[PDB]
């Protein structure tokens, strides 16, 4: 349950991603595996082992179609790291290795179906990369859209994880979680961009003006628990299951998520206030599983 | 993990459900909090924070578009409590909030969307209220009814809810429950009306005729677990997930529900009887989750 | 927590299913309950109480609308056990019933509904059955097939469940898996049947051929956990809820199952290489839930 000798005193300042089109369906994707202190409650750090310097990591958004050129760069001094995305098609063998300490590896592979995907490392063993912080989300947007899109008026992106005891395969494997958790990615420039912790998106709630229709993008990382995600003082108007606009679900109060499943959830504000997000499975909403949707009559704060 | 030295020796009689239409899409709603002594397993009483005395609390019935004028009057001596509806579009901080000891309040909402909805406490810390028995079903009646309903012959409710050790937050977040229980909730006179424990339903089964298409309305409040859903002997016909008539599968075995989430399950049986009800989580059947129903050739018993 | 005397010492092989067609509808099927070791990891000895020697039992498969006639002979000297099918429609306390040690029983019902059910004992303590190994599939195959049978390459069946400490009521009810693991079971002469085991599926891999559709059936039969089901490196083309051809969802990363729960999946594998099967719940995958497909340019080893 203990600390790398290598990795003490290490923390790696956060590095953007870097992404370019290349072609009209053809992108290039640069990340970092990088090991960063992370503060997921007050007082609390967690020398994360992550992509870039964020858990979860940064927002990928492709389009269906694209082929993605993909470079890691692991800048960990001992550790590999390696990318798998649930995104695209790929051998598992020979496209999701490992890239060893300072070294970089690239991989091609293309993204073929729309959707909310995982993205997180293969290295073995796969749970103590994705519970030490390597984890994170790839949309992949339609070609056609989704039949309400005319309908939505703002958008945002939410991730659940859950943090255990510090490196410790024990409570990995057959403990609780210590803190359960959302944190939210940017779509846009402006848009919040925060990291797992239990108290960001309290302190600083998701905006939104009254009679808006929402669309959250969202995904439960895992590693281990399920979600039962709900919006208090609404009811889902339509959810895509994973994102693919075929699956489509109406008037739903909870979505059920599995381990790595995602979905596109929209919902109606209609009156102004302060409107909890939460994991329905209320024990781990008490471990710090709730984020707040902040309703103005301007929809500033 | 203690009693409230103020309810020390509280047992409030259980106090009934007050509705009544007051125009085509309007229902006055009148409930209680309080503070009631439940048997849930032979030989264990739990003290109970209620709607109405009852655990789950009272089953509400309105239809598709009624406005809710929803009444809460709070009969704990020190204790807050508070009513979030899943059914409604609300404000959750105006609408939502706490009724003060001795104090009545008064709340407005629509309930727009058909289906099977969790209500529970919204006071903070949620987890405690529901853990303790804050928790309970609305059901929305659809305007144009379900695809089935010439079909269904019988009708009944039927709610999973866990208990755990008395008032004992670390229990709440950190344990498994002590106990997973049913309860049913009468849609008409004369229906069985009970409490969430081990043996109500094993000893006083649900009645059907052999033959018969029974619907039922279920919801799993939690807190915690998800519900995998079986009746034993049959097959589910048709399912609507949160009972919205959109969200129509069919030839399930199982019905996987979130903790909050809600179905319409219909089902044949064709032989003489007793079918055990079960979550298929076999753990929580065996700590109490098994109801019965018994099919006679005459339907009584 | 212990062995029951009787059971010192015993371990009856192996011995196949019989199954014959009698008419058009109906089929005669007869299994036995004894008990077997099975070594579900290296070097761990479970003295089972099985179907036939096997846990998970024998891969059953019927025809949509046959009538089964099935006998049970336990073998088992001193524990009666039962058969409880989820395809079946049928009355449990008449037909699901003990047949008693060195007895038959015979028992007839239909299978009207396709798809990928559980079976397993009804003896009480259910759980106790199930987890020490009484549970299995029966599939139902549909009249008209499915929409997507003319695209499907190969077909293989995988189940899940999990192992705890030797006959250890306790454990099965308040403590978390030993191991969880994958299993498959023959479709056809000379695909690969295997028990619920660590490390089978990772050191004999499932067989295909680049540019294949691979069609899997898949039950998790728990007894306790959810199952959160994925293939690395590719993405469900399309999904059958519980193998009912109308429950058809598309594009899904990952497939939530409840306890019992089934499905028919397809997905691409555009690659050559090895591509893991987990539960995407790691900390199941690492007590063991990872199966392998191997995937050559000619589709042999
Ligand atoms: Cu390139
Ligand atoms: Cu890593
Ligand atoms: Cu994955
Ligand atoms: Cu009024
Ligand atoms: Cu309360
Ligand atoms: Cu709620
Ligand atoms: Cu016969
Ligand atoms: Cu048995
Ligand atoms: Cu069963």
């Amino acid at each position: 349950p203990n600390v790398i000798a290598a990795h003490k005193g290490v923390n790696q300042a956060p590095v953007p991603l870097k992404m370019e089109r290349v072609g009209p369906h053809d992108v290039h994707i640069e990340m970092t595996a990088q090991i960063t202190d992370i503060e997921i409650d007050k007082g609390k750090i967690y020398k994360a082992w992550t992509f870039n310097g964020q858990a979860p990591g940064p927002l990928v958004v492709v389009n269906e179609g694209d082929t993605i050129h993909f470079t890691l760069k692991n800048m960990d001094p001992v550790v590999p790291h390696s990318m798998d995305f649930h995104a695209v098609h790929a051998s598992p063998s020979k496209d999701f290795i490992d890239v060893m300490p300072n070294k970089s590896g690239t991989f091609t592979y293309p993204a073929n179906k729309p959707g909310v995907f995982m993205y997180h490392a293969g290295t073995k063993p796969v749970l103590q990369h994705i519970a030490n912080g390597m984890h994170g989300v790839i949309i992949v947007k339609p070609k056609n859209g989704y039949p309400t899109d005319k309908e939505v008026d703002r958008e945002y992106v939410l991730i659940q994880n859950e943090w255990y005891k510090y490196n410790d395969m024990n409570d990995f494997q057959n403990g609780v979680p210590s803190y359960v958790v959302f944190s939210s990615k940017a779509l846009k420039p402006g848009d919040p961009n925060t990291n797992g912790d239990t108290f960001t998106l309290k302190e600083k709630p998701l905006l939104a003006k009254v009679g808006e229709k929402i669309r959250l993008y969202i995904n439960n990382v895992g590693p281990n628990e399920v979600s039962s995600f709900h919006v208090v003082g609404t009811v889902f108007d339509d959810v895509y299951l994973d994102g693919n606009p075929n699956n489509h679900l109406q008037g739903m109060q909870t979505v059920m998520l599995p381990a790595s499943g995602g979905a596109v959830v929209e919902f109606t504000v209609t009156r102004p206030g302060t409107y909890p997000i939460v994991t329905h499975q209320f024990n781990h909403a008490q471990k710090g599983a709730v984020a707040m949707l902040k309703v103005t009559e301007t929809g500033e704060d």
